[PDB]
Formats: structure tokens, C-alpha cells, sequence
């Protein structure tokens, strides 16, 4: 079985966009792989934070990936500052990096440095799990790239510990676009918050939201991206939150205009979220929560504490008892 | 009382001008104040090493400690890579460096990454167990105020929980300066080994090289280190080793040359590497050595996890449990 690593980071709430791209299929391949999710509150303090601010992000994100589906006994969810072996390791890898091979990474009172070290630290945060698989985009190839050859100069220099990782995504969501720029992605920071509907958008906020949607007056309901984006984003938000496919969702729709299918989609949205948010609502305010996150602290420590053992051996750390 | 604090690098056997400038002076400040004496595996790395090499070195360095009087119920001794808080605090840290300021420290395949970044995971080790004085030169003199301006810093934009430390140490030795370079301090590394005395070399090598020390064909036995440096040296390292004061030093040896004086001295030399590497030996080569290592290892924890703590909750790193 593939071992999957995702790192999250606590600095604001998934909107739909990344429930249906990716929270929603990771509640389906957590059966089929061993998942690892790790809330990444060190990688959080690289860039400045309110310090309540962050511990309250954190708790937001556990609950809100638990009321996807996410599974604690399918899957390990965790916070990355209790498992002490992710610094432990990024020390190490941060020792055999370059400067030039940092510095390089940040191109692609002064500038704070965590922002240049932190690379070898998203290195360590995978490779202690034996990952093969992270679920990671573009933007992320650098950073993938500094951790195969990390992996390929530690395995060179000491002898073979670590194993590489590739990019992948094991099931592909739908791509949902910002509701009033079709042509641009959702991003959970837009200024214009129309743009987005957030997890945690009041469910009559968010209905709303589908009918400011900028679309055509009126037309069919067909998928066609490259003419029609905005009908066309709409309907990708319907089949992720129905599971209805595509075809099919035409085909009730023959004969309709968009009143009448963006009446029903806002009523959709609405009812997602009313049964998502109550389920949100238990996790974050229950006492479970931290049993939750304590057996998960736990699993990942026992699986990274081997492989923290195995480099310190490698690099001539510590003692030999 | 005060606490000191000061790391070990296992990167070289100490001399015995490292004996009696520092390490016999620790053995009577453990009485009076709360001492650390950190093995800093984690800074050797930094540097190329033979994995072997530094296991082995790391040993050695503890059992020199002990060989010299370093009492593991007076002082806490231990190895930095098995107590987790250094690199935890050491990464804290790092997020509120600035790169200009480190990349200023170098200053004072390419090159290592932990050569620009640990001068943090040095401040780190020092405020972790609130520490009031480092007995360090002036060389350190850019990372201590470093390490002062990371500890405002933290204060300043948290809360106060880190307190500030300061350059002493208190009780100064004799500085021993190279046997065949009077003007230069006594080094492990030279080029030149009849330069220096190791604790651990041969004890008829050391007596050798007593006698091999650049001095006048004769003279008195007098302290004057402006226009006979040699002699005065050696003189030193008499008053090192018998603790005889250097006044009572010059009335024994009154009406006698160089001949007797230097006979004299290095049967002293031999005597006291005698005794004491048949207690490095014992120390060396015995289980209990694991055994102290292991408490020195557990004593620091406890400190030094109630202030990683304190810093955890001040950025809003981790849960409120
Ligand atoms: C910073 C980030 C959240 C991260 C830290 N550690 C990781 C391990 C696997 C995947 C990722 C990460 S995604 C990455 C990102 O830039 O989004
Ligand atoms: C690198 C070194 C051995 C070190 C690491 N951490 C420390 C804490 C207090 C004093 C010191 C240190 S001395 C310092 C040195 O450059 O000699």
C-alpha cells in the first residue's frame, strides 16, 4: 500500500472549491492508501502571526477535516509542532542543503529567515513517513524536486535511509473557478469575498453567492468552458456537491434556463453546508477533539521516531545504546 | 544561583591548556553555580564529519569531563542531538532572525546551509535553561549578542518568557600558550604536535615535549612574559598542575637552571596524564558511562521542556491542553 503525506496550513478555511478538488476524494482514497494529514502550525510562525489567532486556526482545521470525512483511524491527522522528529529531521537535511540551492527556492527590519529555510523542513516533514505520493500542485515542483534530491545526497553521502517521493493527486476533483471571475481559480483570500464561498459562510451567505455568480442572463444548461465559464463553473459545483454526473445533469436540465437550475444549485449549497457546519460545530466544540488529535500525535510519532533513528545512526548522532 | 551554560564541540580531544584554563575551574564553579555541560552534536554537523568518527568523539568528550571532575550530581552533562527542546526552540528562533542579520554572522557543491543558521540553534541552547552566564571569548562575543537581541525580540513581540544571558566566566584559568610558540595560544589542531599537549597523548610523548619547548639554553626561574616567554609558559603550566603559587614556584627553583626546572615539569606532566587517563579509561570503557549520559540526558529535559513549552504557547504553536 502507497503511503500519502498532505501538509495543511493553519492560515484560513477551505472554501467549496477545495472541498470538491480535494477534501471530498480524500475522504474515498484514505481506504485505498495510508494518509497522513499534517496541520503545519511551524511552517505557519515562517511568516508573521497573531498568536491566538494561529492556535485557533488550528483547532478550526482539525474539526473542519474531520466533518469532511477525514477518518483518525483510517488516516493520521496530527499537528506537525507535537511530533518533535519533523524538526529533528529538518535540522539534518537542513545541514547537507546549499545556500545558493535556498536561495534559489525564493525566487521561483528585513526578510525573515524562516522564509529561507523553511524548504528543508517540508523535506523532513515527508520523507519521515516513507511517503511516495504528495498531493501537491505547480507551484509545489521546486519544492518536491529539493526533497528527491535531498533524499538522493543524504542515501549518497550516509547510506540508504530515505525514500523519494513523486507528485500525485490518487482521484482528480473538479477544478471550481471563483464565482465572479471564471477564468481565475477560488482562493479563500480573495478581496472580493463574492468570489468564494468559504466552509464556514452562513449557508444563506453563501446561497446567495451562487446567484451573484456572473453568468449570461439566460441560456441551456450545457458544459462548455471555453464559451460558457460561468454556467459551465456552476454546474462543476453541482456535480461535486451532488456526485450527479455531468451528462446527467444536463439532461434534467433540457428545457431549463438558469433561474430555474440556480434556484436549485443555491438550495444545494445551502443544505451542504447546514449538515457539514453542524458537524463542524461537534468536533469544535467537543472534548473529543483533543482525544482526536492525541491518538494522531501519537500514531505519527511512532512511525517518525524510527526514521529519525535510522538518520541520526546514519550521520553519527547521539550514542549507540 | 546563577546558571552557566557552556557547549561541548566532539570535534577534538581537549589540551592541557583546555585543562587548566577551563576544565579545572569547572570542576570548583559546580559548587557554586548550576552548570550545563552540553555535548553539540547537532552544531558538529554543520561541518563535514565521518559519521564513526563523531559517535566516537562524542564519547570521548563525555568521558574527559568526567575524567576531570565534572560530577554528574553537581552538573548536568549531556548530549545536545537527545534532548528535542534545542532544535525546537532553535527553529522558534530562526522565524524571528533575520537572513541580512545571519548571513552578517558568517561574516565576524556550495556552501553548508547549517553554516548560516545555527547561530540561532546556539541562542537556543543557552536560553533554554534560562542560563546567566556563558563562559565563552571573544570570539562569541557577535553570537551572544545575538543570542541577547533574539531574547528581547521574542519578549517584545510575545511576552516575556526567555531571559537574557551574559559573557563570564568565573574563575579564570592560566592561558597556556604553543610549546614551540610562545606568543600563540595553545591549539588541538596545529600542524606543528609538538605545539600542544593532548590529554590523551602518550605520557612519555608529553614529557618529550616539555623538553622540546622553545626556552633560553638557561636562565631563572622567573614569571616574565615580555622578554621570556618561554620560561614563563612552562611556568604557568607548572602552576597549573600543582596549583603552587607561581611567587612560591620562583623560591623553590632560586639559585637553579632551566635543566632542573624542566626536568621537573615533565615528570609532573607525566604524572598527572597518568592518573588522569586511567580515569578516562575507566569512564570509556565502562556501562555506567551509558547510565550518566542517560540521566544528564533526563535532568535537561525536564528544564528545558518547560521552556519550550512557554514559548509554544507565546507564538501559539500547538493546543491548550
Ligand atoms: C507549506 C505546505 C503547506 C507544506 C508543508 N509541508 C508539506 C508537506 C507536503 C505538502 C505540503 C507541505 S503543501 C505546502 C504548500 O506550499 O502548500
Ligand atoms: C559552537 C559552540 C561550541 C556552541 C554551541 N552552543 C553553545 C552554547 C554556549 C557556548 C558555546 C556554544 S561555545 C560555541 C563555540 O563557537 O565554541
Amino acid at each position: 500500500m502507497e503511503t500519502l503525506f498532505s501538509g495543511i496550513q493553519p492560515s484560513g478555511i477551505p472554501t467549496i472549491g477545495n472541498y470538491i478538488g480535494a477534501l471530498k476524494q480524500f475522504v474515498d482514497v484514505q481506504n485505498d492508501y495510508d494518509c497522513y494529514f499534517c496541520i503545519v502550525d511551524q511552517h505557519a510562525i515562517t511568516m508573521p502571526q497573531d498568536r491566538l489567532k494561529l492556535r485557533k486556526q488550528t483547532r478550526q482545521l482539525a474539526a473542519i477535516y474531520l466533518a469532511s470525512g477525514i477518518d483518525p483511524d483510517k488516516a493520521t491527522l496530527f499537528i506537525q509542532s507535537e511530533v518533535p522528529a519533523h524538526v529533528q529531521a529538518g535540522w539534518m537535511l537542513t545541514t547537507i542543503a546549499s545556500v545558493g540551492e535556498l536561495e534559489r527556492m525564493t525566487q521561483y527590519e528585513g526578510i525573515p529567515a524562516g522564509l529561507l529555510t523553511y524548504p528543508p523542513l517540508m523535506a523532513a516533514d515527508i520523507v519521515l513517513y516513507n511517503t511516495n505520493i504528495v498531493p501537491v500542485g505547480d507551484d509545489q515542483k521546486q519544492h518536491i524536486e529539493l526533497t528527491r534530491n535531498l533524499v538522493d545526497r543524504f542515501n549518497s553521502r550516509y547510506n540508504d535511509v530515505l525514500v523519494k517521493p513523486e507528485i500525485r493527486m490518487p482521484k482528480v476533483g473538479g477544478r471550481v473557478m471563483s464565482l465572479q471571475d471564471p477564468t481565475r481559480k477560488m482562493s479563500k483570500s480573495d478581496d472580493n469575498a463574492k468570489n468564494f464561498i468559504s466552509l464556514l459562510d452562513e449557508p444563506n451567505v453563501a446561497a446567495k453567492k451562487i446567484k451573484s455568480a456572473v453568468t449570461d442572463s439566460d441560456g441551456i444548461i450545457k458544459f462548455d468552458r471555453d464559451n460558457k465559464p460561468g454556467i459551465t463553473n456552476l454546474i462543476s459545483i453541482y456535480a461535486g456537491l451532488t456526485d450527479m454526473p455531468i451528462k446527467d445533469i444536463e439532461a434534467k436540465y433540457e428545457g431549463e434556463g438558469y433561474g430555474k437550475f440556480k434556484g436549485d444549485l443555491a438550495e444545494i449549497v445551502k443544505a451542504f453546508l447546514v449538515e457539514f457546519q453542524e458537524k463542524y460545530e461537534s468536533f469544535y466544540n467537543s472534548d473529543k477533539l483533543d482525544d482526536i488529535l492525541d491518538q494522531g500525535r501519537d500514531k505519527a510519532h511512532k512511525v517518525s521516531f524510527k526514521t529519525v533513528k535510522k538518520m541520526e545512526k546514519a550521520m553519527g548522532l547521539g550514542r549507540k545504546r
